C-alpha cells in the first residue's frame, strides 16, 4: 500500500506518544541507556472511512500487513528497536491508532564537568522519511507521554519525562526529515560519594600532612610515599568507568590537584631534609611549621575556587 | 481471529500459573535475575464448545494460529521472553488450557540495605490488555503455582515462590490493564562472608592497633599506613558489584567506620610521638595506654550501635 | 498432527541418543557449560507404515512438518536449545530415526569442597511432555550415546559420557513427564596449582617466618606486614572466579588459615617486642625461638588435618 | 527473480552512498568500531519501467522480495549488518531508488605509532559481486555521500568522511568482485591525558629523584623502590586495552625508559651506598651531585629525541 | 527433494573451497577465533543437466529450495554458522556451483609450550554426514582455496591458507562421515614482549639483587620484599589471559624460577644478618659476595637450560 493523498496539499501530520515503561543500563562510558516503552502513533488515512451503522462497528482492528502504517525510526540507537505491535484502531472518520511495545539501546551523550553532581538529558529521537506523494510530520500527543510509577534507574533520580512539541523539519538526501526530541531528564545520587569515596581520599591526604609534625626524615618518606600508594590503590578499589573528556571536568582537577599536593608534600620533606643536612634547622623548621597552616589552607581555598569555577 | 463474546457484559477471566523450572544468573549490581519456568493460561470461549459424542474425542487440541489467544506479556523484563508453546487443549464447554515454556531477564530491584544478610522479594509482573470488544482480567489458579525442587540461586536460599491472587486493575493509554504480582521470596548465604572477609579484614585492623604497644614511630608509621594499603588491597581481592545506593547499608557504615579507625590510628601516633619529642613522655604514654583499650572497645560499641539500627 | 494411537494401552516409547561433538567454556563462577552435538530420536508410527515394494523404496525421507514428532526439551539449559534438523527417515514398519544438531548453555551446579582437586558429573537432562491421546516415555540408546574423540574442556579430563537407562516418570501439572539424566564425568587438572599458584603463595609465607631469627622490631614489621601486602597481591594476580558456596571448602579453609597465621606472626613480633622493652628479653627469646618450630609444624599439621577432612 | 539484463554487452551500475547518522564503540584493543547509516542504491531495471498515465501514479513502491535487488556486501564486518529497508522507488524508466538504514560493526586496522596524538583514517569496504547473465559494477553518487552533524566518537574528533569514487575492479573465484572504499577520517582528543595521565606519572618519577638530595641509604631505597610500585600501581589506574603491536610506538619507547630510569636510579643508589661504606665518600659525593642534573638533563634529551624519531 | 542417484554404485563428491575474507578476535583463554569467509561447494546432479540447444540460456540460476544441497556443517564451532547464500549457478551438464557468505566462531587448541614465542596451526574441520540413497566424500578444489591480501590477525603473522586434500572418512552413528581438515598457520608476534615485560620484569629482580652490596638488614629486607611486591604489581599490570594447561610451559617455568630466586634471596639477606649477629661475620661477608656472582650465574645458566629444554 500507498500512503494517504492530500485533500489539499497539507502534508500528512503523525502524532506520537512514549510512554516508558522500564529504563535501565544507564552506561556512563559508553554513554548509552537501555528502554522499555510504548510507542504510540495517529494519523488519519480517509481510505479506511467507514459507516458505522453498516458496518456494524464503531471501531475497526487491522493487522500491520493489511494497512499503510509510516515508516517511524529512532536516530539515536544503536540498532533498530525491537518492537512488538500491540494494537491498530481505526474510527469512523479513518483516524488510526497504532500502538507498538519496543525496547531499544540510546545513545545519548553526558555531560561530566559537574560529576559526581551532575544533571543529564537523555534524548529519544523520534523520525519520519516523507515520501514521493506527499510530506510526513510528526507531532506530539501530550497525553501519550509519560512513564510508569516504578520506572527506575539504579544511581538516579528520575525527574521529568516530556516531548519537545515543536519538531525538527529539515532536508536530506533530496527528502524531508520531521525529528521529535523526547527528552528524559536525570540526577545523580551523590549521597554514597561521600561516605564511600571523598571522605576516606580526604583521610589518606590528611595523614601524608602528618610529616610537618615530624623532622625523622626515614619516617617522612614512608608517610608521604605510603599515603601516594594508597591513595592510587583506594582509586583503584572505587573506581568507576568515566570515558576520556576533550574539557575539563571538576573530579578530573581535584584528583589533579590531590597528585600535585603528593608531589608538593616529597618536595617540602626533601627540603626539611636538605636544610638540616645542610647546618640550617631554623630555616627547616619554619618551612615545616609553615606547611601545617599552608597546606590545609591553601587546599580549602582552591577546592572553594573549583567549586565555584564549575558551578 | 478475535475475542470471545460475553454472554451478559462480564469481562473474561484469565486463569494464570507460574511454575519455576530454573532460576539463575542473579546479578546484585543490574538488579536483575533469569528465569526459566511454564506459563499456564486458562479461558473459556464459547466459540470451541463441543459435543463430544457426534466428534469422537474428549479434548480437542489446537495449534496457535487456529484459536484466539489472549496478549500476555511481562512488565519488568529487558527483551519479551523467549516462548515455546507446549500445549493447546479445548474441553467440551469450550475451556482452553494453554501451556508455554519461557525464558526471561527480569528487572527487579533490590534493598541492599543489610547487605549482605539480607532477604529479597523478587517480582515478576504479569500483564494483559483489554479489547474494543471486550475486557480482559488476570486471575491466579494456585495449583499451577510452584517450582522444581532442584531450582537453585547460587548463593541464595530460595525461600518461597507465590502469587499475589488480587490483580491490579488500572487505565493506561486508554485502555484497561491487568496485572499480576508473582513473589520469589530469597535469602541471601552469608556463612563465605565470615571466612572470607570478615575476619580477614578484622585481622589486618587488628594489626594496625598493635603500634599502641611501641614508642618507635618509624615502626608505628609502618605499621598503620601498611595496614591501611593491606585493607585497601584485600578489599580489591574480595570486592563484588554492588551498585550505588541513595541510602546508607550496613556494610557501607562499617566500611566508611574502618577508614575512620586509621585515620585516628594515624592521629593517636603522630600526637604520642609529638609529646615524646616536645619533652611530654608522661601525656604520650598515657594516651597510647588509653589507646590499648579505646580502640577495641569503641570499635565494639560501634558495631553494636550499627548492628541495632539495621537489625 | 496428532501423536500415533495405541495399539492396546501402552505408552508412546521415544528412544534417545545424544552425542558429543563440541565441549566448551565451563564456567565455575556460572556454573555452566556449553555443547554442541547430536540428538538423536526414534520412536514407531504406523500411520507412516510403507510396502517397499509399491513404492520402490526401502526407506522414506520426510521435512519435520510433514509428519508428528515429540516435543522434546531440555529441563537445565539457559534458553532453548539452538537446533539443526540433519535427518528424518521412515523405515517400512513406521520406526521414525530423527537426527538434529544442537548447541546449548546448560546449567549444572559443582561441588567446590575439593577445589582444585575436585571431580564433578555434569548433568544434561532431557525431558517430554505427555499429550491427552497418549502418554509418551523416554528411553535410551546406549548405542547412540557417546562422544568425538577430540572433545575436550580447557582445564578438565574428560572421563565418560553416559546417560542413566531408567527414566524418570512424574506427574506435572496433571500430565506425566519423562526425564533422561545424561552425565559427562570430569576431573579438574590440578597440576598447574602447584608451580603457579601454591608454591609462590607458601614461599610468601615462609618469608614471615624469618622475623623469628631477628629481634629487630622495625624489621620485624615490615617483614610480617609486606609478605601479607605481598599474598594479598599475588592472590589479586592468579585468582579465578569460584562462587560463594554455604559450606566450608578445602581452599577456603586454607587461605583463612593463612589469614590467621599472618595475624599470629604480628601477635609474635609484638610480644617478642614488649617483652624486650619491658625488661624480659629471656622470656622474649624462648617465645621467638620455640615459633621457629611452632608455625612451620603447626601449619604442617592443620594441613594434614584438612586434607584428612576434605579427602 | 534474476539480474536486469543488458541492451549490448554493458555491464550494470549501481550507485552507492553512505550517510553517517551515528557512529559509536570505537575499540583500540579489537580495533573495531559502531556505525549506524543509510546505505542508498540505485540501478535501472527496464523490466520495472512503466506508463505514468495507464498507471495514474508518478513513482511506484516495492516490497524487497517483489523486485531483483544487488546483493551488496560490506567486506570489513564482523557479521552481516542489520539492515531495515526504509523505501524501494521506482519512475517510470525503470530506474529503481533504494534506501535502508544499517547498523554495522566495522573492522579497520589502527596504527598506534603516535598513540595518544594519533589520527586514524577508518575504512568501510563496499562490495558486490557478478553474475551469470551480467556484470555488477559499483559507483559513488557524492551528493548521498555525507554524516549528521551529531555525529560524534568519544574521545574522537572527526575530520572528515568521503569515497574514492574509482571503484576496485577484480577477478576471485572466476567472477568479477566490484569494491568501493569509503573513509572516516579520525584524530584523538589527547587533552586529558596531559592532567589525567602524563603529569601525575612524571611527579612519581620526579619523587624518585629525591634520593640525590640524600646520602641515608635506608631512605632511598624506600623512595625509589616505592616510587616503582607508586609508578606500577598508577598504571593499573589509569590503563586502557591498547593492542600488541609489532613494531614500537611512542608510548611504547617512554613507558620502558621510565622503568629504565628506575633501574638506573637504583643503581645510582647501590653504587653512592657502596662507595661510602668503602671509604669513598669523595666519588659517592660527586656522583650523587653529578646525577641531580644527569637524570633530569638526560630525561629531557631523550624526551626530545623521541618525539623528534615519531613526530 | 532427495540426492541425485549414481550411475554405477559409486559416492558422491562434494568439491569444497574456503576463501577468507575477514579473521579476527582470536582469544587465547577461549582457544576461539572468528572467521569471515566465502564456502564453495560443487558437485553433479544429472536430473538438473539440460540441453543448451533447446533450452535457451548458457546457465541456469536457483533458489537453495528449488534443488537438492548436499548439508555440510563445520565441526568445531560453537553455534552454527552465519551464512547467505550469494550464488547457484547449474550447467548444461547438471554441475552445480555454489556459494556462500558465512561467519563462524572456531574452536580450535593451542599449544602454549613455547608462548609468547609459539606458532599455532588453527583447523577449520568442514563435514558431510552420507544419506540412505548414497554416501557423500568430500574434496578440494585448490583453485577456490586462499585468503585476501588484507587479512590480518592483531598479535600474529599469518604464515598461510591451506587444506589437506585427503578427507578423513569414518563412520559415525552406523553412518559415513568425510571430513576435511582446513589450516590457517600463524606465528606470534614477540616482538613488543621484550619492551614491555621482560625486560622491566627482568629490571625488578636485578634491583632485589642490590642487597647483596649492602649489610644493612633493614634496607635489605625493604629491598628484597618491596620488589617482590613491584614483581607482582607489575605481572598484574602486563597479564593477559593465558588458560590453565596439564603441562608446563616456557613462560611457566621462568614465572616460577623468578618467585624461587625471590624466596632464596629472602633466604641469603636472613642468613647474612643471623651470622653477624651471631658473632660471625667472616662466613656473612662470604656467603654475600659469592651471592653477587652465584645470583645471576645460575640465574644465567638455568635460562639456558630452560631455552634449550623448550626450543
Amino acid at each position: 500500500v500507498s500512503p494517504p493523498p492530500p485533500i489539499a496539499d497539507e502534508p500528512l501530520t503523525v502524532n506520537t506518544g512514549i510512554y516508558l515503561i522500564e529504563s535501565y543500563s544507564l552506561d556512563d562510558c559508553a554513554e548509552t541507556f537501555k528502554v522499555n516503552a510504548f510507542l504510540s502513533l495517529s494519523w488519519k488515512d480517509r481510505r479506511l472511512a467507514f459507516d458505522p451503522v453498516r458496518s456494524g462497528v464503531r471501531v475497526k482492528t487491522y493487522e500491520p500487513e493489511a494497512i499503510w502504517i509510516p515508516e517511524i525510526r529512532f536516530v539515536n540507537v544503536e540498532n533498530a528497536r525491537d518492537a512488538d505491535v500491540v494494537d491498530i484502531s481505526v474510527s469512523p472518520d479513518g483516524t488510526v491508532q497504532y500502538l507498538e511495545r519496543f525496547s531499544a539501546r540510546v545513545l545519548s551523550p553526558l555531560d561530566f564537568r559537574r560529576y559526581p553532581f551532575d544533571s543529564q538529558t537523555l534524548h529519544i529521537y523520534l523520525i519520519v522519511r516523507s515520501v514521493d506523494t506527499r510530506n510526513i510530520v510528526l507531532a506530539v500527543d501530550l497525553e501519550k507521554v509519560g512513564k510508569n510509577d516504578d520506572v527506575f534507574l539504579t544511581g538516579w533520580d528520575i525527574e521529568s519525562f516530556t516531548a519537545v512539541v515543536k519538531p525538527a523539519n529539515f532536508a536530506l538526501e533530496d527528502r524531508l526529515e520531521s525529528k521529535l526530541d523526547y527528552q528524559l531528564r536525570i540526577s545523580r545520587q551523590y549521597f554514597s560519594y561521600i561516605p564511600n569515596i571523598i571522605l576516606p581520599m580526604l583521610f589518606i591526604l590528611f595523614i601524608s600532612w602528618t610529616a610537618f609534625w615530624s623532622t625523622s626524615y626515614e619516617a617522612n618518606v614512608t608517610l608521604v610515599v605510603s599515603t601516594l600508594i594508597a591513595h592510587i590503590a583506594f582509586n583503584i578499589l572505587v573506581e568507576t568507568c568515566l570515558p576520556k573528556t576533550p574539557y575539563m571536568t571538576y573530579t578530573g582537577a581535584i584528583i589533579f590537584m590531590i597528585y600535585l599536593f603528593y608531589f608538593v608534600a616529597v618536595i617540602e620533606v626533601t627540603v626539611q631534609h636538605y636544610l638540616k643536612v645542610e647546618s640550617q634547622p631554623a630555616r627547616a623548621a619554619s618551612i615545616t611549621r609553615a606547611s601545617r597552616i599552608a597546606f590545609p589552607v591553601v587546599f580549602l581555598l582552591a577546592n572553594i575556587i573549583l567549586a565555584f569555577l564549575f558551578f
